[PDB]
């Protein structure tokens, strides 16, 4: 009975974009989240076992600029498993789990004043 999909699809594009750009112009933290985790390539062939749902940058950046989000909580949702996959996969010590939670840090800073600008 509520309202749902209240906003067009590249209302959204618009109001995100820069969101994203912020975790990207994070040098070198962005770097190990801008393409999908390639499992031989890092030669980790559990990966794929635990994290049941990967989720990277690149994945996120297409569904934005095509309009596949419906729903603002849709992105923060796939932001939220990229970074969430990583803490899972990665140790609490590693680069790759520190870096995680850098760009967590700038997105938390940065989305919260854009989902206030969709109220
Ligand atoms: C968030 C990415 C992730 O969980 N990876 C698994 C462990 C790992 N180690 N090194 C990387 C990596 C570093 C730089 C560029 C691409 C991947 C990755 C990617």
């Amino acid at each position: 009975s509520m309202r749902k999909k209240i906003f067009k699809p590249e209302e959204l594009r618009q109001a995100l974009m820069p969101t994203l750009e912020a975790l990207y112009r994070q040098d070198p933290e962005s770097l190990p989240f801008r393409q999908p985790v390639d499992p031989q390539l890092l030669g980790i062939p559990d990966y794929f076992d635990i994290v049941k749902n990967p989720m990277d940058l690149s994945t996120i950046k297409r569904k934005l600029d095509t309009g596949q989000y419906q729903e603002p909580w849709q992105y923060v949702d796939d932001v939220w498993l990229m970074f969430n996959n990583a803490w899972l996969y990665n140790r609490k010590t590693s680069r790759v789990y520190k870096f995680c939670s850098k760009l967590a840090e700038v997105f938390e800073q940065e989305i919260d004043p854009v989902m206030q600008s969709l109220g």
